[PDB]
């Protein structure tokens, strides 16, 4: 299982967001959708929300063409884990994206960027063809906290090919950064690209995902609890 840190199509740049998706999700896809840019959203089962609770935005998301992958069921330590446990950390975000989406995803990143051998280990014997890592960092969850006002001014000179990481669950990195950093990026020229295609890998939202049936309809087997 390849790891990739780096975008390689020239021009290309990758918002992409952890931790998804979460109270703010609409808004933020909406400013996305609105100038045509395409994100990559790296989503935890149950871990600021239950992503059951999510499924309409996930929908929207992934029919829109925007880049959903895991990023495990409970955002753990996965290198404290065995390999049974991280084949249930990945188990359960699979399901809920083949009862809701109907597919499974290809790739995940690992919370915290922490993976080793057992890890990359586990994503090849359950099909995964990526662990996404990032280049650049907005620093939207150090802490203390850099104001929208400095993380604006860093992604000012972020180079083309970043894989610039966010996380949708901090309301200024919807609200403030993403507004502002939209327009800098492409109006500098650079094409807000998902993590596959701006790897050089397909630009087909399909080919992202392995599709297992139908989606489900909501029953009362969609819960976290
Ligand atoms: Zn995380």
């Amino acid at each position: 299982v390849p790891v990739y840190d780096t975008c390689t199509v020239p021009g290309s740049f990758a918002l992409t967001f952890d931790d998804g998706p979460y109270g703010f999700s609409t808004r933020l896809d909406s400013t996305l959708n609105a100038a045509n840019a395409k994100g990559s959203f790296f989503i935890n089962g149950q871990n600021w929300g239950c992503i059951y609770d999510y499924a309409d935005v996930l929908l929207e998301r992934f029919n829109n063409g925007h880049f959903i992958a895991s990023h495990t069921w409970s955002h753990v330590h996965m290198n404290q884990g065995t390999y049974e446990q991280l084949s249930h950390q990945l188990e359960l975000v699979e399901q809920a994206m083949i009862r809701i989406l109907g597919v499974k995803p290809l790739y995940m990143r690992p919370p915290y960027g922490e993976y080793n051998d057992v890890v990359l280990q586990v994503l090849r014997d359950r099909g995964y063809k990526g662990l996404i890592m990032w280049n650049q960092d907005s620093g939207d969850t150090f802490t203390p906290t850099p104001s929208s006002a400095q993380i604006i001014d860093s992604y000012r000179s972020f180079p083309e090919k970043t894989i610039s990481l966010n996380h949708e669950i901090k309301d200024f990195t919807v609200d403030q950064v993403i507004p502002a950093v939209i327009p800098i990026l492409q109006q500098k020229g650079f094409s807000l690209q998902t993590v596959p295609e701006c790897l050089g890998l397909s630009s087909d939202p399909a080919d992202w995902y392995v599709r297992v049936q139908e989606p489900g309809t909501r029953d009362d087997s969609w819960t976290c609890e």
